C-alpha cells in the first residue's frame, strides 16, 4: 500500500496472535512494543532516543502478521510510550521510502 | 528515488545555508536538528520521544534544500541523538512509504 504521511502510519499487526497497533517508523533501528507478554527467554538490552535511554527485553524468532504478510523477526518489549516497528521489521516486509 | 531501509535513510540537507545529515523519519511528526543554531526569534515547544519529554526551539519558514528541492518549513532545534526530518517536511517533499 502507500502511506502518504499526512497522518501517522499506524497499522494493526498480530504478534504471536495478540492484536496491537504499531507505528511504521523508518527512524527506528528496532521494533519496540509494550503490552504483550512473551515469556522468560529474552536478552536484556538498552536503547536510546529523544529523551534518553530505555531498557528493553529482546525476543528473536517471533511470529508477526502485519499488512497481509507474515514474517518472523526480533521484537523488543519495554516501557515505550509508542509501539513501534522499525527498519528491522520494515525491511522484512520489503517496504521502502519513495520520492 | 527509493530508499530501502536496510541502511538508515540519512541524507544531506542545507538548512538556511548550513549542511546537515538528517534521517528521513516517518515516526516523527516534526523535524528536529542539533548543532545548528537558528537564532533568538523562536517559539518554545515540548515534544515527546522514547525516553521522555524534551523542550525545543521552533523556527517557522526555514528555507531547506534536500534532494533536488528547495522548500520552506518549520525546523525545531533541541537535544536529539540524530537530526530528523519528520512527516511535516517529508509531505512537503512529497515522499511516501510503500509496500
Ligand atoms: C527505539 C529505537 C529503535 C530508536 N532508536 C534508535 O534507532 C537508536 C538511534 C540512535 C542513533 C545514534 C545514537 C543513539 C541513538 C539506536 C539505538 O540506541 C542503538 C544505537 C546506539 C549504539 C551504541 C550506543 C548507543 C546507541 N542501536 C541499537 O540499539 O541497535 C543496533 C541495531 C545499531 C545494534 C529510536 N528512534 C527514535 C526514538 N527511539
Ligand atoms: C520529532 C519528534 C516531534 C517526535 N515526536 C513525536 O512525533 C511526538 C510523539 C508521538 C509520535 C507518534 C505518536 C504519538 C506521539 C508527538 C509530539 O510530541 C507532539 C505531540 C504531543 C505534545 C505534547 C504532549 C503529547 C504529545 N507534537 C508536537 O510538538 O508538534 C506539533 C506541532 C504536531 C504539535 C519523535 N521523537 C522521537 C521520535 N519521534
Amino acid at each position: 500500500p502507500q502511506f502518504s504521511l499526512w497522518r501517522r502510519p499506524v497499522v494493526t499487526a498480530h504478534i504471536e496472535g495478540q492484536p496491537v497497533e504499531v507505528l511504521l517508523d523508518t527512524g527506528a533501528d528496532d521494533s519496540i512494543v509494550t503490552g504483550i507478554e512473551l515469556g522468560p527467554h529474552y536478552t536484556p538490552k538498552i536503547v536510546g532516543g529523544i529523551g534518553g535511554f530505555i531498557n528493553t527485553k529482546e525476543y528473536k524468532n517471533v511470529k508477526i502478521e502485519v499488512l497481509g504478510k507474515r514474517i518472523k523477526g526480533t521484537i523488543m518489549t519495554g516501557d515505550t510510550p509508542i509501539n513501534i516497528f522499525g527498519r528491522n521489521l520494515l525491511t522484512a516486509l520489503g517496504m521502502s521510502l519513495n520520492l
